[PDB]
């Protein structure tokens, strides 16, 4: 499997992880010497090694998780490492558990979490999808990036109603518009250090782009972290409308683009945090009393299985006291359950804010 160069780097990375006293990644926690010795010589059919799985967490010691799947096979070949990390992250998703069958459920039941708008600025739900027949970022070729982009853009051009829109490739995109789309919370960052270290930004920006409707309430990211991110968002608190629109989009898109699903893992994605439902439902929310210390808010949010991010996304700070709060877990519960877990948590945090 792994050649001499890769093995040398692996031994060094394992030592670096062990030596990192301030590291608390799931990677460091679960890559025991035993698991390491068991996996270090392995290599997938596409040639992905344990290095291709763990390098981002070796380079970024402050990672929360620290691993990615370079191909679909990696989830299985390196299951002794993925499985306990997946169980830890998704709370209660055990080594022999299977993620439930897709179910958006009772979309109608979701509420406006803040009609007046004293707390919630905007509401967003995204899913991730991988295209059948293509591996994840570290194993994609330039030809594949462009080929996937051509499929996606030509496909989405047939979408109608609220889903009708336009594909905007990053290649040739106005620099001014690109930064404004990022600042306005619509377009992905041009990578980050976690993705860079995973060899996840190769050939940038070939094959990368964003589809969106004119009012930017429905968007599709092409070839960022995942092949597709399918996104519904709007100002205000109407989680019901947001999720209704996302569900319609997902249903229409899969009629046109075959997606990778796994009997145990659900829908496949590049990071193990995004498997299963792949759902991240979030609000941009102001909670001035509760969020005086980010730590106290994080404690309280954690009790409801919520995750706190900054205004520009993960690894950013809250600007003007606007926090991104979302369901943390995505596996071992249905799409409906994931959004309901977010909704129930947000309502609880608003009650807490009001009462303290
Ligand atoms: N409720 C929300 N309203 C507006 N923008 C949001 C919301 N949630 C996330 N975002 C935006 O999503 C973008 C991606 O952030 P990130 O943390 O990388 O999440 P993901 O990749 O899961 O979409 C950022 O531009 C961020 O500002
Ligand atoms: N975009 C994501 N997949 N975020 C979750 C993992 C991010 C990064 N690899 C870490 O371990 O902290
Ligand atoms: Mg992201």
């Amino acid at each position: 499997m792994a050649d001499a160069a890769v093995i040398e780097k692996l031994e060094a990375g394992f030592k670096k992880l062990e030596a990192a006293t301030d590291c608390k990644s799931l990677l460091k926690k679960y890559l025991t010497k035993e698991v390491f010795d068991k996996l270090k010589d392995k290599k997938t059919s596409l040639g992905a090694t344990l290095l291709d799985v763990i390098q981002s967490g070796v380079e970024n010691l402050d990672s929360g998780v620290g691993i990615y799947a370079p191909d679909a096979e990696a989830y299985t070949l390196f299951a002794p490492l993925f499985d306990p990390i997946i169980e830890d992250y998704h709370v209660g998703f055990k080594q022999t558990d299977k993620h439930p069958n897709k179910d958006f459920g009772d979309v109608n039941s979701f509420v406006n979490v803040d009609p007046e708008g004293k707390f919630v600025i905007s509401t967003r739900v995204r899913c991730g999808r991988s295209m059948q027949g293509y591996p994840f970022n570290p194993c994609l070729t330039e030809s594949q990036y462009k080929e996937m982009e051509a499929k996606v853009s030509s496909t989405l051009s047939s979408l109608e109603g609220e889903l009708k829109g336009t594909y905007y490739p990053l290649t040739g995109m106005s620099k001014e518009v690109q930064q404004k789309l990022i600042d306005d919370h619509f377009l992905f960052k041009e990578g980050d250090r976690f993705l860079q270290a995973a060899n996840s930004c190769r050939y940038w920006p070939a094959g990368r782009g964003i589809y969106h409707n004119d009012n930017k309430t429905f968007l599709v990211w092409v070839n960022e972290e995942d092949h597709l991110r399918i996104i519904s968002m709007q100002m205000g608190g109407d989680l019901g409308q947001v999720f209704r629109r996302l569900t319609s989009a997902v249903n229409e898109i899969e009629k046109r683009i075959p997606f990778s699903h796994h009997d145990r893992l659900g829908f496949l994605t590049f990071c193990p945090t995004n498997l299963g439902t792949t759902v991240r439902a979030s609000v941009h929310i102001k909670l001035p009393k509760l969020a005086a210390n980010r730590e106290k808010l994080e404690e309280v949010a954690g009790k409801y299985n919520l995750q706190v991010r900054g205004t520009r996304g993960e690894h950013t700070e809250a600007e003007g006291g606007i926090y991104d709060i979302s369901n943390k877990r995505r596996m071992g519960l249905t799409e409906f359950q994931a959004v309901k877990e977010m909704q129930d948590g947000i309502l609880e945090l608003i009650k807490i804010e009001k009462e303290m």
